[PDB]
């Protein structure tokens, strides 16, 4: 079997519903863990080494402090494009807005399903390419997950239309919802912007408590993958509960709602137009 090596559980899932039982897959940063900033096992590095092939996300992601999947493929002595590949390749990137965050990619390109559905379709080309003798059945597991994916993108458009203007704002921890709000027509906040950054300084949490002590914003939301406290005190200070734990840069468990990309984005979209609509009645 073909040796594959994933960075997060997000890619890990899309590769398993392109290639199945076909390879040996392992996926290194833990379910429930950051993968921004991530310290690889020896099993992990071993792994890597033994690998035909590793995927990444790129644009961002896991380069930070300092640059950890760098230094695991730069160790294991893999070359880009020929050992290991971006799943991003060809996502209409949108990059981070603080000031000195200049030409630096927003990684969390997962978020709208039109390019996880590019994640997939590059993961089923470098398949085939070192895997030739299963393209047939990679090309045809791509064809009926895209669909899948894109029919849930089409009929999402418009799943946020119904939030009057003054409610229509999600909240998270990290600001990881950029391309979720451009896919789906819904503006985001954060208390941090990127991970990598501080997680949740007392002026952060002041800075965005006072945008929402100004908003009708029914419901906040926190992220599986980070520490629940900022967004706590954020609800206190605020008077907003938080509604529901979404999922940004890991799936859930398995046999936990959302263990899955397709269902992980079903369920924040689902939970996320549910906290926003908190309070409608028929009667």
């Amino acid at each position: 079997k073909l040796k594959v090596v994933a960075t997060n559980s997000i890619i890990a899932d899309i590769t398993k519903n392109i290639a199945g039982d076909k390879i040996d897959l392992h996926s290194i940063v833990p379910i429930g863990q950051d993968p921004h900033e991530y310290e690889p096992l020896p099993e992990d590095v071993k792994k890597t080494s033994e690998a035909d092939l590793i995927f990444y996300n790129g644009i961002n992601l896991e380069t930070g402090g300092n640059a950890w999947f760098t230094k695991l493929v730069e160790n294991a002595k893999k070359t880009e494009n020929k050992d290991y590949f971006a799943v991003s390749d060809g996502v209409d990137v949108i990059y981070l807005e603080g000031q000195n965050e200049k030409g630096k990619e927003d990684p969390h390109a997962w978020l709208n399903l039109e390019n996880g559905i590019i994640f997939a379709k590059n993961i089923a080309k470098q398949l085939s390419a070192k895997d030739p003798n299963n393209k047939e059945f990679y090309e045809k597991n791509l064809k009926e997950y895209t669909d899948k994916l894109d029919k849930l993108d089409k009929e999402s458009k418009d799943k946020f239309n119904k939030i009057p203007a003054e409610k229509k704002l999600i909240v998270t921890s990290e600001g990881a919802f950029k391309y979720f709000s451009k896919a789906y027509g819904v503006p985001s906040a954060y208390i941090w912007e990127i991970n990598t950054e501080e997680e949740g300084t007392p002026e952060q949490i002041k800075t965005l408590v006072e945008k929402l002590r100004q908003t009708k914003v029914p419901s906040l939301f926190v992220e599986s993958s980070v520490d629940d406290r900022p967004m706590k005190t954020v609800s206190q200070d605020t008077n907003i509960p938080i509604y529901a734990q979404i999922f940004t840069d890991s799936i859930a468990e398995q046999g936990k709602e959302g263990d899955s990309y397709y269902s992980m984005m079903k369920y924040n979209l689902d939970k996320i137009a549910e906290g926003l609509a908190k309070g409608n009645l028929y009667f």
